[PDB]
């Protein structure tokens, strides 16, 4: 149909706009501490701790699948990188850290994508 065609259109217009939302909240990761999974080979225990691990190159798998239906699903993922970081590791860990200063930078851009998606529709 063709209403499913602008349905798919807009689809493609949220992913467009979620994948600039996701560049800008890695370039606030610049040690790259989040960008891969937690490797289980290193950190055998991982999953008796995490029940549901996040990073940004699975994100980026998930949105280059149109795998975002609406930002709230983004957000998500977004924060189970933030928030399953801040329980494994300590506050004293350069880990915790990066993860509270990702949070704090990555809360201004996310505030503004949530008015362009909104505004645009």
């Amino acid at each position: 149909s063709m209403e499913q065609v602008a349905m798919e259109l807009r689809l493609t217009e949220l992913t467009r706009l979620l994948r600039s939302v996701l560049d800008q909240l890695q370039d606030k990761d610049p040690a790259r501490i989040f960008a891969q999974p937690v490797s289980l080979k290193e950190v055998p225990d991982y999953l008796d701790h995490i029940k549901h691990p996040m990073d940004f190159a699975t994100m980026r798998k998930r949105l280059e699948a149109q795998g975002y239906k609406n930002l709230h699903e983004f957000e998500e993922d977004f924060d189970l990188i933030i928030d399953n970081c801040m329980k494994y590791n300590a506050r004293d860990t350069v880990f915790y850290r990066a993860a509270v200063r990702l949070r704090d930078q990555g809360g201004v851009v996310l505030r503004q994508a949530r008015r362009e998606v909104d505004s645009i529709g």
